[PDB]
């Protein structure tokens, strides 16, 4: 029979800007920061009993290569007996790590696990295919920071290779999400994040990154100075007849997060504090060219299976890849554009979105918000490049 | 409460040599080959019901970048509504995809899934770190084909960054596995593989790869003319006092594989043939410098939990990354060096080892051997770079 | 006080290989050294520590030809470390510039005995990557240096354009009204004449072979690889233009990209006597000219006019004209501007770069040495070699057989 | 055969010399080379520019934005007519001096009348290079830095002659010629002191045209050489660590640096001087080159100077200025000692040299010729010698006479 699974302690680094405060920190070292903090914060745990470290990471070409979960656990000082595995569902990878950890415990195969994710987009490398012939004249370098590389002509002909901003424009057009509404959403994100930062809400989630000594402690991507007037003046990324701008989109960023999941038996054995029970995770696919609407089938699949209406959640943490798609998703699910339970502390337009980290951040910040507000059920959901969505539901204990 | 999970149809490409028969085939296209074959071979399936495609891939920097599972299912012609996720546990990735798919169905979250793996080591790209400073003089290209890149000094100082063949020499030394015994094992691998090829055993597992037209239909890596005399003449990789040679080690290779897993209800609805029930998966960690011994703790953990003795398995598919470690593993588990149930059709010394594919191949070939021999329980297990092992048990229906 | 006479003595070249072909395995520096080693073997009366300078032409200099390939080559060839070397770059005219620069050094009395030559390994030309301009730059790019533009300056493009070499040849065909049919007929004559000269052993007299290692033993590369002796007018007419259906330049009426090296000794009269050399021609002079980049193939016209005006020699007075065949369109346009018939018997009598290939840095040295070889075989007196240059130049050099 | 023609250096100008990654690092090498050419146009309105016979430019690298004959790229960018030809010369650090002497030979032999000679290097912007694959799916691809020194090493070169770095050659010169760390540091200090004094006196300002640099709120100008360390003391030099390890003598403080800059000058026959209203400033007497073992390349000037002075029948002691390239204090001192000139002889580098000023490879030799002439003007001296070392074992020397 199935086992209940509890999220326990959870922690994250600050999120850095591209080329900013964390740009010097290798991805594997960055991933190790939250793992080391979990060790320090949870002295009752017998660490050689960790069954697995599951980490999300979208890139894996740079210093996050060759299974960054295992690299990170060894750099964190966890025993060499502890296994690790790295998951890739692009911007959803960190959420997938939590849900995969959940499934491993629920199915009785493990008792005590760490789930998290990482991305260093600053340090994403360039890649060069091998020569396909002697003295080939066709060598090319490609940036892996974000988006398409090594484009397959068959993918392009069948589905297109729209950039992520192009897809967000496509959602704005197809779902009729105005520029004005996008900018209003982006402003609320900045305003709510600024409030939460000043209130110390993010500080409770954050462990500092030491750079050897400089100490990085605050989320750097926020623009509390944002006004509607300033957003209105920005030019769309893809031309004047379009709507997505740098100001109504998330950024490219660096960060890591991690949390402990445990069975009821492991909670007691390790002296953990159970904070939420995981209820379930679901995934859904959509057309690549409207990848931002991906959350809608994921949320519907998960909520229909669990028998929970979207309106039953006390917090919804909806990834803000682009305001156009966040608004489109809310509208498809029948939730108001400014519904109080949605992103109450702001989201990725203010905070940034290091791909592999962001899904683990959404879960842990949803739990944090449930604790602050005394709410019960929380939903975290996010879109995925090339047309998917992922949704995960928790309940505060 | 937990749900039974069945492996149904399974298929793979042939395994190509580095720069050989499949070197022209992009990893995403190669992954799509077994997916398209599963469609052809399973006409009762309603394909928009597939809940997830899980695929193993160790590299993810090349044409396998950005979640090859999803790229591959789209290229295969599967509906865009089907989600996919890519797993990385180095050489164990494909086995992890199977076990992860299993946990998703056992826990009641899914009903019908595809699990598999891919690697194109021929086409693994070079990588180049970003400049850390304007006008940096420290740019560098690294090969991603196999092994360490972007070495972390903290990893080197504490754990070492031994190459995989160095770790195999370390295992040979620490576990006293002689050169003569390694060569005897390598010879049996080539003999058994040559016999299985001739009997049409691999042909039953293989779907051809069509290259624009050349049809690739046979495993390319086999050396059926191998003699003990020829292996004896070979020079060790790591110098004259070492024992691991190119003749007693797996190679660098290209290939892909995939299989269907389903709940009993999905078996019925989609007219599938249930072929084995998945019993469980376990992982284990060891010192990186002796990563070849990693299957030992994985196998022990799995069999202790299931209450199955290693001697109860009718087939053991033990990954042959190196003869030294295959022998060491067998000896620690109390199984003879030439036990008839171990790798009865040969293994990666003869067949090659595209990292992300190999673990999916071991599961499907274990099941295939059970059907041919009338055996009941099968074990597949393998080591993992940087010191892990993975083990998965199945039972023919 | 007076200038000194300057004599070309021995000259030798490698065969010309195709891109990725017979010489593709040979490093550009090693390749440059092959004709130098042959000059040493062929001229045993020379006191080698009296060579004043080695001048070598090389258009690329980013690969194994980097950091002054003249000096690398002379060291690799076994010449004494006391001999200086300098590398010249005027793109496809580099090797001719090395000869004329060597000539000027002796004529002005500053040197007595020199080697001039040129090299290119276009097979082995590397890729180049600019440095990052900022920390964590997302703007890194590789560019091929085999031929043509890289690191384009926006100011060059806006003022002069950055037409590819074949585009410039189509521009010459358009502006100077040179038909596809005439281009193809010229290319056919080049192939026919080169096939005839190869059969006659004419190229063999110029060539030192290059030894290459195979798995089972060694082979010798002895023959120019680029020739297409089977070429016919029908074969040329079927080819598609490089730049699209309304254009005229094809791979069959254009030079190729190729590998090779060449070198020759130049000496004052006193050095000829002292070192036991055989003087073969006197150098008369060299001139350079500029034109619009976008019609760079017409470059030889002002160069030839400048040289012949200064020397007081009519173009029709030359017994051989070696005119580089970068493209049939520009070869024809130059001949027409100069009042020479498209098929005049004294022009390219042994064929040219359409048949033979054109390793940039080597080609100008080959044109001088082959003009001299042709004068000797034919009993001619004066020879003119001239060639075009990317980004709009011409170079011309005149000699007179002794 | 007719008579040789006398050759005159006329106007000459240069950019400031920028540090690596410093004031001129944003400026492409081809645009940088165009800066002194545009200034020569502005400064000499008497000249009929379509009569320039050739632009000769030195450049050691030629793989970056200086590719494909930077002399021709630069003259077109400078606004000179497309009828003017150009050619680029490469003798590494001597390239710019080679341009001047090559221009001299072309006019002396009667082949030209009016020419520009100069040199450029942007070592900041020197690219990386990558050889082509020799085989399909090759696993052996490599990037190499072209900023300075060996790349694409030939095993035959290494076996026979070695592939010592330039600082390693300077250590080899210190060892074999017995040039002490103390003497090297004393030489380096004198270079900084003399350069500081010349800068303050406005001496470099007379040679310099400013370079304009893009900036977000309006372009800025670079007016001054950036490399100078006027506050250097003997104590600071004494404390530096050697480049090549603890027991050696060459340091960053007694070596030239890696730098950016360009320079150019006009050379003309007597007839061209008249026709174009130019001021003849010096006659070029001659140039000579010499080779030495690669491993002690810094001693290259010795055979070059001896060859030149023997032919011209001028003693080293007859020169009123000697501009000796300061690639390394160790080689500078060794050369002087071999030539019988005191380590601190007043006519040697009176305004300092490359240790203080820096050394963009292609530019340096053009700078040495123009600064030698400048110094002869200031001092009233007659004959000047400029000479320098060349990587892989060469030296180049060029002599001029004022008026
Ligand atoms: S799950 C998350 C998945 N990840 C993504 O999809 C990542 C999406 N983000 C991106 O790809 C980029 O961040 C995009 C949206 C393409 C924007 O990048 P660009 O390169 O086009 O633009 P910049 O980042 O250079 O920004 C352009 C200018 O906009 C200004 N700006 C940003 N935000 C604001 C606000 N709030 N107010 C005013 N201005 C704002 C930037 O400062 C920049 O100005 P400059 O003057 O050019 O520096
Ligand atoms: S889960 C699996 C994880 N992956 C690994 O750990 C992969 C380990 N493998 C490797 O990294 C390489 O395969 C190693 C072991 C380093 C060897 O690489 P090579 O590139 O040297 O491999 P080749 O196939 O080219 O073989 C080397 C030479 O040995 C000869 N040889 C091999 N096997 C035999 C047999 N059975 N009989 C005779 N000769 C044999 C090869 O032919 C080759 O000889 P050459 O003359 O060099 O062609
Ligand atoms: S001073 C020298 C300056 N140098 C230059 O400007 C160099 C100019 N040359 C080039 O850049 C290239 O050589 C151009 C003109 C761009 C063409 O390059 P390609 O790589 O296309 O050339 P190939 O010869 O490899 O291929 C062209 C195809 O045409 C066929 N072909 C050529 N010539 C003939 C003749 N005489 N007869 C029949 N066919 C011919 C080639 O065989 C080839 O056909 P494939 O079917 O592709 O083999
Ligand atoms: S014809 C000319 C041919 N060209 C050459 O041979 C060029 C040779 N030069 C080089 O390759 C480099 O310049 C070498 C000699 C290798 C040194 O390179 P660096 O990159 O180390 O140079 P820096 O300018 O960074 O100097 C290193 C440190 O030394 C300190 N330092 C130098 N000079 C002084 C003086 N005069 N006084 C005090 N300190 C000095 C630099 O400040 C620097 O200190 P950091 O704290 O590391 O910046
Ligand atoms: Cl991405
Ligand atoms: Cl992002
Ligand atoms: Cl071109
Ligand atoms: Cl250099
Ligand atoms: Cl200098």
């Amino acid at each position: 029979s199935m086992h209940d699974v509890f999220i326990c302690d959870a922690i994250r680094t600050p999120i850095g800007r591209f080329g900013g405060a964390l740009a010097s920190v290798r991805a594997d070292d960055l991933a190790a920061v939250p793992l080391k903090a979990l060790i320090e914060r949870n002295p009752g745990v017998q660490w050689d009993q960790v069954d697995e470290v599951f980490f999300g990471c979208a890139n894996q070409a740079g210093e996050d290569n060759r299974n960054v979960a295992r690299m990170a656990l060894l750099l964190a000082g966890l025993p060499e007996s502890i296994p690790g595995v790295t998951l890739n569902r692009l911007c959803a990878s960190g959420m997938d790590a939590v849900g995969t950890a959940f499934r491993a415990i629920a199915s009785g195969e493990m008792e005590l696990v760490i789930a998290g994710g990482v991305e260093s987009m600053s340090r994403a490398p360039f890649v060069m295919g091998k020569a396909e012939s002697a003295y080939s004249r066709n060598m090319k370098l490609e940036d892996t920071t974000i988006g398409w590389r090594f484009i397959n002509p068959l993918m392009k002909s069948q589905y297109g290779v729209d950039s992520m901003p192009e897809t967000a424009d496509n959602v704005a057009d197809d779902y009729q999400v105005s520029r004005a509404d996008q900018d209003a959403f982006a402003l609320r994100s900045q305003q709510k994040a600024a409030a939460a930062q000043a209130a110390g809400f993010f500080a409770e989630e954050i462990v500092p990154v030491r750079i050897a000594e400089i100490i990085v402690e605050r989320d750097e991507h926020l623009r509390p100075e944002t006004t509607l007037e300033a957003l209105t003046k920005l030019k769309p990324v893809n031309g004047p007849d379009k709507t997505v701008t740098a100001g109504n989109a998330s950024g490219v960023n660096d960060g890591a997060a991690a949390m402990i999941l445990a069975s009821a038996a492991a909670v007691k054995k390790h002296g953990l504090t159970p904070r939420a029970r995981v209820l379930g995770m679901a995934s859904g696919g959509v057309a690549p060219r409207v990848m931002g609407i991906g959350p809608v089938p994921a949320v519907r699949k998960l909520t229909e299976r669990l028998g929970i209406a979207v309106s039953d959640f006390d917090v919804i943490e909806l990834n803000e890849a682009f305001a156009s798609q966040g608004l489109a998703v809310l509208r498809e699910l029948g939730v108001a554009d400014d519904a109080p339970q949605v992103n109450p502390n702001g989201g990725a337009i203010a905070l940034g979105a290091p791909l592999g980290m962001s899904g683990a951040r959404l879960v842990l910040t949803a739990l944090h918000q449930l604790e602050k507000s005394g709410g019960r059920k929380g939903l975290a959901t996010m879109c995925v490049g090339v047309g998917q969505g992922l949704a995960l539901a928790i309940e505060r204990v």
